[PDB]
């Protein structure tokens, strides 16, 4: 089973962490319709969604909100979720104690499972959950954690064999825990494995809503990582896990005619422009931000389910 009971306190005040969520042209207190969108590695929401998922679910009714823990999701993972978590408390009762979608880029996924799975209050509250490329299992292509070079903590985290990915997993994190919907391409440049279209993909989620672009697509489909959030075909996707009566999308609202890998048609000129060029500001922020030799210290709360792992302060013990 999941863990349960109360949630854990937060280590940041609650003024710190209201801090880091807005909402376009509202308070959370007092929000019609909100989404909450958690950005990816590098960026704050605005970065993030701007060209693409503020605009777009404002024009599917919603009241865009997004959360930019600082600096530019670098941080500790643990700490960017209490921003998320919080933000999630607030704008269900903002809204009239009416749960709200949640709708994520990269590390912004591995974010929300991780408060869905240590902070039991939000699972009642987040209506369902729309992840494009999700890096659950972390990555691949960083290399193993004794030859990776120095990097941000949420990098260290987000390297496959990490003991925030391992805690994730052996908490019961690798099985969807609101209705999922997970969107991601074999082509990602940035998180890999994702080829299988199987519980192997780093973007799996038991009872989820699993979708390789290629697997609807076609073998010749190209998205990379910021493709999977910004294309055509993923504004498709979404839409129907947004609209869909069971909380996942389902397959009868997109096929082979959505697969274009462009930003999406709706998208201002601007915007388009603004979506292809979205990573630039992650290896900005990269280049300037912190960096270590070891992965962030597990909260207490999460110590338990990764006994043996190495961390900063060293090896984890029961
Ligand atoms: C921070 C890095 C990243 O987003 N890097 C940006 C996107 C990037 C893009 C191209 C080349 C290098 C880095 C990352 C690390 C681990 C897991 C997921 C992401
Ligand atoms: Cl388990
Ligand atoms: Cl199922």
């Amino acid at each position: 089973a999941l863990p349960s009971g109360s949630d854990p306190a937060f280590s940041q005040p609650k003024s710190v962490l209201d801090a880091g969520l807005t909402c376009q042209g509202a308070s959370p207190s007092s929000v019609s319709k909100p989404i909450l969108l958690v950005p990816g590695t590098g960026t704050t929401g605005p970065q993030s969604f701007d060209s693409n998922w503020i605009p777009l679910s404002a024009q599917l009714g919603y009241t865009p909100c997004w959360i930019s823990p600082p600096p530019f999701m670098l941080n500790d993972t643990q700490v960017n979720t209490e921003y998320m978590v919080n933000a999630i408390t607030t704008l269900y009762a903002g809204s009239g104690n009416n749960k709200l979608p949640v709708l994520t880029w990269s590390q912004g996924g591995l974010v929300a499972q991780w408060g869905l799975t240590f902070f039991p209050s939000i699972r009642s509250k987040v209506d369902r959950l729309m992840a494009f490329a999700p890096d659950y299992k972390g990555t691949v292509l960083a290399g193993p954690l004794d030859a990776l070079a120095v990097s941000a903590p949420s990098v260290w985290q987000q390297t496959t064999g990490s003991a925030l990915t391992t805690a994730l997993r052996n908490a019961g994190g690798l099985t969807q825990i609101v209705p999922t919907t997970n969107l991601y391409s074999a082509t990602d440049e940035i998180c890999q494995p994702q080829v299988s279209n199987s519980p192997l993909d780093s973007s799996y989620l038991f009872n989820g809503k699993n979708v390789q672009a290629q697997a609807v697509c076609g073998p010749l489909f190209v998205i990379d990582h910021a493709g999977s959030l910004t294309s055509q075909f993923s504004y498709v996707v979404g839409r129907s896990a947004l609209r869909s009566t069971t909380g996942q999308a389902r397959s009868a609202d997109y096929g082979i005619t959505d697969c274009n890998p462009l930003p999406a048609n709706d998208l201002t000129p601007e915007q388009k422009v603004a979506a292809a060029a979205l990573l630039a500001p992650g290896v900005a922020a990269i280049v300037a931000g912190p960096k270590q030799n070891c992965e962030p210290d597990l909260m207490p709360y999460a110590r338990p389910f990764a006994v043996g792992k190495r961390t900063c302060s060293g090896i984890v013990t029961p």
